[PDB]
C-alpha cells in the first residue's frame, strides 16, 4: 500500500512510520511545510502508525532528540514514539479488509487528516486545537496535550483491567475530536476500508 504523508503545517515536521518492533519503509524523513513523502507499507502490516515529530535535532548518522513522539532518538524509526503523539493507526489486509484510525489515546501534538486516496471509504480527522484547548495537568513541556495515561499512571486512565470508564481527560479529547479514539475501550471510530487501499496522512489538514 502506498501512504503519502504531507506536511502542511507551517512547521517542519520528522514524519514518522512504525508497527512497533520495526520501520515502515525508512521509518522517518524530515517535511518541510508543503513536502510530501510517499511509503510503501507492505501488505498485511498489522498495527501500523504514523506520526509526526516537532522539534527535532539529528546529527549526520541520523541520531538525535524530538520534543515530541521522539521514538530512542533516531530520524529512522523503529519503535513507537514518545508521548504525546496524534497517532494515523492501520491494520492492512485483514480478511480482505483495511482498518485505519485516528487516536489520542498518546496525547495530540499535531493536527491530521488520514484519508484513503482510492474509493469505499471514508476519512477520519483530528484538526481541533488540542494543544491550545489543554487542560493544564496535560500540557507537555516540550509542546503538545499527553494522554491521562502518559501523565498519571493509574488503572483507570491506562485501562489496565481492561475494566475503565470514560474520564474528565479522556472526554475533553472526545469533544474537540470525536472521531478519534479518547480512550482505550472508547467506542470504536475504525474505519473499514477495502483490503489494499491507498492513504494519505495530511499534517496540519485545515491550518
Amino acid at each position: 500500500a502506498t501512504f503519502e504523508i504531507v506536511n502542511r503545517c507551517s512547521y517542519t515536521v520528522w514524519a514518522a512510520a512504525s508497527k512497533g518492533d520495526a520501520a515502515l519503509d525508512a521509518g522517518g524523513r524530515q517535511l518541510n511545510s508543503g513536502e510530501s513523502w510517499t511509503i510503501n507499507v507492505e501488505p498485511g502490516t498489522n498495527g501500523g502508525k504514523i506520526w509526526a515529530r516537532t522539534d527535532c535535532y539529528f546529527d549526520d548518522s541520523g541520531s538525535g532528540i524530538c520534543k515530541t513522539g521522539d521514538c530512542g532518538g533516531l530520524l529512522r524509526c523503529k519503535r513507537f514514539g514518545r508521548p504525546p503523539t496524534t497517532l494515523a493507526e492501520f491494520s492492512l489486509n485483514q480478511y480482505g479488509k483495511d482498518y485505519i484510525d485516528i487516536s489520542n489515546i498518546k496525547g495530540f501534538n499535531v493536527p491530521m487528516n488520514f484519508s484513503p486516496t482510492t474509493r469505499g471509504c471514508r476519512g477520519v480527522r483530528c484538526a481541533a486545537d488540542i494543544v491550545g484547548q489543554c487542560p493544564a495537568k496535560l500540557k507537555a513541556p516540550g509542546g503538545g496535550c499527553n494522554d491521562a495515561c502518559t501523565v498519571f499512571q493509574t488503572s483507570e486512565y491506562c485501562c489496565t483491567t481492561g475494566k475503565c470508564g470514560p474520564t474528565e481527560y479522556s472526554r475533553f479529547f472526545k469533544r474537540l475530536c470525536p472521531d478519534a479514539f479518547s480512550y482505550v475501550l472508547d467506542k470504536p471510530t475504525t474505519v473499514t476500508c477495502p483490503g489494499s487501499s491507498n492513504y494519505r496522512v495530511t499534517f496540519c489538514p485545515t491550518a
